[PDB]
Order: structure tokens, then C-alpha cells, then sequence
């Protein structure tokens, strides 16, 4: 802790840090234990710093103890995230300074115009004055050579006053024009003394995201954001919390580029391309989807990216070319990666004479400015030794839950409803070119005024450019409104078809955690988008219906079934009713006129963690210990609260309970307000079943599937497999057909038979 306070101290020197202002509070989060008793800013900041490296190692560990996958954390994290934030705040900083000067600019040229404007108006009273002097006393000579003179004199003065009166208006429709602009550049210039208060709070958070978060997923960047959040809060150090860290540290033309680049919209994806463009260490790419290594192609590409991995035996030559003339690398398999790269990434160069050489193997390389090398894999699982994720920083692509909900919701409009689709399309284009415009003309109505000497008035050339600048800044404003609308009946539309993506959703997340129960469960992204392509496009169901809801209640039920059979299909029997009945929870959850059902499957799940004492047992006549445990813990919920009263009640219970199947006439043991549907029926049988007769447990598992999904859901397993049909249509030629049997059972034969039956050599 000592260490990483002198290393921050000593590095955050050269920032300012300074807040004679700065009240130290109730109680400090300290985090050094030699802290000195009055913390100045500078100290409280050092501080700050050195909590947020202590709380990735709790981060790490929390993750470990979930037996999740965890990357070492390094000094060189710490190093990268105080270089983070000395850089961000020495940019930050010097952003708003000029931000602020040009609108102090801005305002006193507008400030100086309205002075002139006033003072013109006694100028026009005066000429007014004195054209009717002249004129009153040209005629009353005239009524007694040179009073023609008089009267001439008199029509200069006429002009001139009228060309006074067409300036006043025009300079009065400019001062209308700029009002707007007048009020917003106040509140900005009044809002200044509050950014530069915050940014040394902001920065710290931001350096800290991207020296730290890049390894995690969408959930655990957002706890360490909130867990420093809450520490600079208590600390009182000032930050902004309304604006996100997207915004913060990426610019809308650089946010549009990058969408141009084929980078997915999604706020973990653009952090990712924040750090892909603010890393000290060179980056490590995760992305099993593989848009991370198309986006970096084409972000690279006028730059001539070469591509590459470390199995091949050119890499050296590649990389050795990258040294020298400084294009960029991409590097792919990093699972396999060699080490004579660690020069490269420690960044180890002597600069003698001129020349930074870098020692690559045995070889001395004069290395180049420009080079910049990206390591990437394509395994979300794989491993990394200590010393390798020490020197690179982690960008992981992960899947959200929002991103690929608008994927799904994407795919489907296209499918459904393309000629809505493709005005949605067509609306992103218009809206972000407009944002777009509308940003530069307020930059060069904003230079206009810092590059005007002297006063508006004196020149018309600068007159005219800010009239042509309102008005297109009207005019465009004006489209902007009529895409809004046009996108808000794209929205209704997109209404309907948003239950259908959440369920999309849910599904492949519920695929991707039943690796937890099974090692050979691993079902990728692609899979997932291979069964919703397959309901979309190839449903047999989908021939001739041609209603919009009526085709979206076919693709929703065969979207269900269809991830059901393929899943299955690759697993156990023993667990497809696991499968099968986290889908039906799934629909559930998606049905309106349903409700929750949220404590009776939290007890269905945590039945057993219900402690009982000796006496909470009862010993209920006819039923056994366990069997009566299992009754008082049902009681807990309020259907049950008499389950006992009318389970002694019922002279036919004993009958039931010794049943062979008692899953098909459980008796009507609960009490409801209101009848209960069918499904809401299954659950409490369900959960009567389990406290009586866990044995038929499964079997009634199963008619709560019939009642949520369907009777023949399952069905489809109970026949033999149909190697013919899968092989030659759901099976692309690139995915292989991984035939995993259990010992004592042989695939080989299968394909054998298949291959002769279809008469193809094998």
C-alpha cells in the first residue's frame, strides 16, 4: 500500500491537483495506513488511487471464489491507470480551457454588437432629427439656387437615414438570431467553474475503467464503477454522475466512425473501442464472435493492418517487417503465444544515436514510431499466464443481454417487416448525418465569431455567414423533428416484435450458462443465430400465413422448440427436462396475463434452506418425518398456510399418496382468492409433489412443461435421431459434426450407414 501511494504521488507531481477549497470529511476512506491525519487533495487523490487497485484484487478474488476466470493483477495496472490519468486530465483540461476562452470570445462579440446596436438607435433618433430640421427649413425658405441645395442636402440625409434604419434591422434580426446561441454559451461559461471542479474526480474514474475493466463483462464493470463511485463520494471528491464514461471519453465523429468501421452498437462494445484507442500496454483482444478483429481491419486498413498468427512460421518475418517500417500487427492465437515478443510489449528499447533499436530474439531492429501491435483469440475460456496479462491490457468482446436483444429485434424487423426495417435504416443514416451537420455548423458559427476583428457590423461578409449558418442550422433542426417522428412510428412497430427479441435473449444466455452443469454444453453465439435464422427463414410453419401477428406467434412458439430440439440433441436425457423447463420459465416469463409465480419457484428451488427446530415438526398422522419437514416448509407460503389442517382433513389423502402416479389427480390442497390458470395450477401441484412424493417429481415436471410449451415438445426425443435431415441442411461444411457417445455406444456406424445410404464415398 506504501508502494503504490509513493508511485502514484511521485507520478501525479507533475499533475496539478490542488483544491485549497477541498473539505476533508466526517470520516476518510483512507487506504494507507501513514496517511497524515489532515489529507490535502493531492493526498486524498493518491489515495483514491491506490483503493481502486486494492478493490481489483477483491474483484479477482470474488470471481475466484464463483470459480470464475480471473487475470492477474499487476503494478504495471497500477502504472497504466495513473499514465491514464495524467494524460485524460491534461486533455480534459485542456479541452474546456479553450472551450471556455472561445465562448468568452463568443460572448463579448455578441456583448460588443449589442452595444452597437444600441447606440445606433440614438444615432437614427439624431438623423431623424436633423433630416427634419433640413427639410422643415428648405421648405420655409423655399416660401420666401441655394435653396435647391437645401432641399438636395436634404435627400442625401434621407438616404442616409434609410440606410441607418435597414442596418438597425438587419443587426436587430442578427441579435434574435444569435439569442439562442447567446443563452446556451451563459449557461456553459456559467457551468465552467463546475467541469473543472470535477474533472480531477472524473478523470480518476475513467483512467481507472480503462487500466482495470477491459477483462470483465457488462456486470462487473459496472460494480467496480459503483464501488469507486461510492469511495470518491465518501472521500468528497467531486465527479459528474449523469454523464456516462462513453460520452466522457469518446467524441460523437469518433463514435461515428467507429459505427463505420462495422463496430456493434453497444456501450460495452464502444468502451472497448475507447480503450482499443487509449491503451499505454498494447491490447489483448477476447472476442469469440469475431467483430473485434473485423473492426480493428478495417479501422487499421489505410494504415495496411497485416494480419497473422503465432503459428505460423512467418510470423517472425511479419513481425520483424512491423518493427521496421512501423504498419500495425494483428495477431491472432495468442493461446499459442511466442515469446520473443516480450521485448515488444515491455516497450524495452535503448535510444542510441538516433535510432530506438528493440532486441528481438537475437537480432538488434531499429524500431519505428508507428508501430502498434493487437493480440487477439477467439476462446472466451482460455487461460493466460501471470507475466503475459502483466504485459498487455485485456479487451473483452463479450455478448449483453441489451445488445443482443436489439440483434434479435435487427433480425426479425428485417425478416417480418423489411420495408420497415429499411426506412429504420435509412432514419439511423439521416438522424446521425444531421447530428453531424448540426455539430460542425456550431463549430464554425463558434470560429466565425473568435476570428472576427473589431465588431460584427463593420464587416458584411461576416454578417452573411452568420445568417447562412442560423439558417441552416434552422433548416436542418427543422429535419431533425420529422426523422423523430417518422423513428417514433418505427418504434410502434417495433413494439410488437420486442417481446420476441427479449425472449431471443434469454434463451442463448440460458444455453450459455448450462456449461455450468455439463463440461460438454458449450453452444456458441453462432449456433443460437443458426436457430433463429432457421425459424425466420426456413419455417415450414410459415408457407402461407401471411397476418403479422399470426406469423409472429408461429416464429415465437417454433423459436421454443426449435432451440429445445437442437439443444438435446447435444445433451444428456437426464437433463433435457432441465432444459425444457428453464424454457417454459422463459415463455412464462413473456406471458401477460400471467403472474410472476416468483415465490412459488423460489421455494421450488430454496425449499430446503427453510430451517426447521425440533418442535416445528408436528409428526402429521400418515405422513413421514421427512415428508412432514417438507409440509411445514411449503406452509411458508401463503397458498399453504392451512396445508396441514387439510391435509388431516382428507380421508382419501393416504389413498393418493401411496399412488402410483399421483402427479395425474393431485388434490386440491391450496387456497386461492381467485381461480388460478392452468399453469399456475401446475406449479402448486408441483410443489406439492415435491414436498409428498419427490419420486414422481420428474413426472410432474413434465406436465408443467405440456402446460407451458405443449404436450409434444419433448417429443422429439423419444424418437430415433434422423442423421439424414440434420447432416444435409442444419449442418454447414465448416461446422464439424462432434458425435459424442457415452462409453459402450459407437457413432462410427451411423455415419457409416448414412454415408452409403446417401451413396457418398466417406
Amino acid at each position: 500500500t506504501e508502494a503504490l501511494y509513493q508511485v502514484g504521488k511521485e507520478f501525479t507531481s507533475k499533475m496539478d491537483l490542488e483544491k485549497p477549497n477541498y473539505i476533508v470529511p466526517d470520516y476518510m476512506p483512507v487506504v494507507y495506513d501513514k496517511l497524515p491525519q489532515p489529507p490535502s487533495h493531492r493526498e486524498a487523490i493518491v489515495n483514491s488511487c491506490v483503493f481502486v487497485h486494492q478493490t481489483l484484487h477483491q474483484a479477482n478474488a470474488r470471481l475466484a471464489k464463483r470459480g470464475g476466470r480471473t487475470m492477474a493483477i499487476t503494478p504495471r495496472h497500477y502504472l497504466d491507470f495513473i499514465n491514464h490519468y495524467a494524460n485524460l486530465f491534461h486533455e480534459k483540461r485542456s479541452e474546456l480551457e479553450e472551450q471556455q476562452m472561445h465562448l468568452n470570445v463568443g460572448l463579448r462579440k455578441i456583448k460588443e454588437t449589442v452595444d452597437q446596436v444600441e447606440e445606433l438607435r440614438r444615432d437614427l433618433r439624431i438623423k431623424s432629427q436633423e433630416l427634419e430640421v433640413k427639410n422643415a427649413a428648405a421648405n420655409d425658405k423655399l416660401k420666401k439656387e441655394e435653396y435647391a441645395v437645401l432641399i438636395s442636402e436634404a435627400q442625401a440625409i434621407k438616404a442616409d437615414l434609410a440606410a441607418v434604419e435597414a442596418k438597425v434591422n438587419r443587426s436587430t434580426a442578427l441579435l434574435k438570431s444569435l439569442s439562442a446561441e447567446r443563452e446556451r454559451w451563459e449557461k456553459t461559461s456559467e457551468t465552467f467553474k463546475n467541469q473543472m471542479s470535477t474533472i480531477a474526480g472524473d478523470c480518476l474514474l475513467s483512467a481507472a475503467f480503462i487500466a482495470y475493466a477491459g477483462y470483465f463483462d457488462q456486470q462487473m464493470r459496472q460494480n467496480l464503477f459503483t464501488t469507486w463511485s461510492h469511495h470518491l463520494q465518501q472521500a468528497n471528491i467531486q465527479f459528474r454522475t449523469d454523464i456516462a464514461r462513453t460520452e466522457y471519453l469518446s467524441n460523437a465523429d469518433e463514435r461515428l466512425r467507429w459505427q463505420a468501421s462495422s463496430l456493434p452498437a453497444d456501450d460495452l462494445c464502444t468502451e472497448n473501442a475507447i480503450m482499443l484507442k487509449r491503451f499505454n500496454r498494447y491490447p489483448l483482444i477476447i472476442d469469440p464472435s469475431g467483430q473485434a478483429t473485423e473492426f480493428i481491419m478495417n479501422e487499421y486498413k489505410d494504415r495496411k493492418i497485416t494480419r497473422t498468427s503465432f503459428l505460423d512460421d512467418a510470423f517472425r518475418k511479419n513481425l520483424e517487417s512491423a518493427l521496421r517500417f512501423g504498419n500495425p500487427l494483428l495477431v491472432q492465437d495468442v493461446e499459442s503465444y511466442d515469446p520473443v515478443l516480450n521485448p515488444v510489449l515491455n516497450r524495452e528499447v535503448r535510444r542510441t544515436g538516433g535510432r530506438v533499436l528493440i532486441t528481438l530474439g537475437d537480432q538488434d531492429i531499429d524500431l519505428s514510431p508507428s508501430f502498434v501491435i493487437f493480440l487477439s483469440t477467439r476462446d472466451p475460456t482460455v487461460e493466460f499466464p501471470p507475466d503475459l496479462c502483466s504485459r498487455v491490457t485485456f479487451v473483452n468482446f463479450t455478448v449483453t443481454r441489451s445488445s443482443l436483444q436489439s440483434q434479435c429485434l435487427n433480425e426479425v424487423l428485417k425478416a417480418e417487416r423489411p420495408d420497415v426495417d429499411e426506412k429504420r435504416s435509412d432514419l439511423l443514416k439521416l438522424q446521425g448525418e444531421f447530428q453531424l451537420r448540426l455539430r460542425q455548423l456550431e463549430k464554425s458559427l463558434l470560429q466565425a465569431l473568435n476570428e472576427v476583428k473589431g465588431r460584427i457590423l463593420d464587416d458584411d461578409t461576416i454578417i452573411t455567414t452568420l445568417e447562412n449558418l442560423k439558417r441552416e442550422a434552422a433548416e436542418v433542426t427543422r429535419k431533425v423533428e420529422e426523422t423523430d417522428i417518422v423513428m417514433q412510428e418505427v418504434e410502434t412497430v417495433s413494439q410488437q416484435y420486442l417481446p420476441l427479441s427479449t425472449a431471443c435473449s434469454s434463451i442463448y444466455f440460458t444455453m450459455e450458462s448450462l456449461k455450468q452443469i455439463h463440461f460438454l454444453y458449450q453452444y456458441s453465439l453462432q449456433f443460437f443465430l443458426d436457430i433463429y435464422h432457421n425459424v425466420l427463414y426456413e419455417n415450414p410453419n410459415l408457407k402461407g400465413v401471411t397476418d403479422h401477428t399470426q406469423r409472429l406467434s408461429i416464429i415465437t412458439k417454433d423459436l421454443f422448440q426449435v432451440a429445445f430440439n437442437r439443444v438435446a440433441r447435444g445433451m444428456l436425457h437426464q437433463d433435457h427436462i432441465t432444459f425444457a423447463m428453464l424454457l417454459a420459465r422463459i415463455k412464462l416469463k413473456g406471458t401477460v396475463g400471467e403472474p410472476t409465480y416468483d415465490a412459488e419457484f423460489q421455494h421450488f428451488l430454496r425449499g430446503n434452506e427453510i430451517v426447521l427446530s425440533a418442535g416445528s415438526t408436528p409428526r402429521i398422522q400418515g405422513l413421514t418425518v421427512e415428508q412432514a419437514e417438507a409440509v411445514v416448509r411449503l406452509s411458508c407460503l401463503p397458498a399453504f398456510k392451512d396445508l396441514i389442517a387439510k391435509v388431516q382433513a382428507d380421508e382419501q389423502f393416504g389413498i393418493w399418496l401411496d399412488s402410483s402416479s399421483p402427479e395425474q389427480t393431485v388434490p386440491y390442497l391450496w387456497s386461492e382468492e381467485t381461480p388460478a390458470t392452468p399453469i399456475g395450477q401446475a406449479i402448486h401441484r408441483l410443489l406439492l409433489i415435491q414436498a409428498f412424493r419427490p419420486d414422481r417429481l420428474l413426472a410432474m415436471a413434465h406436465m408443467f412443461v405440456s402446460t407451458n410449451l405443449g404436450e409434444s415438445f419433448m417429443s422429439i426425443m423419444e424418437q430415433p435421431l434422423d442423421l439424414t435431415h440434420i447432416v444435409g441442411t442444419e449442418v454447414k461444411p465448416n461446422t464439424p459434426v462432434l458425435m459424442c457417445s457415452v462409453p459402450g455406444y459407437d457413432a462410427s456406424g451411423h455415419v457409416e450407414d448414412l454415408a452409403a445410404e446417401q451413396n457418398t464415398q466417406i
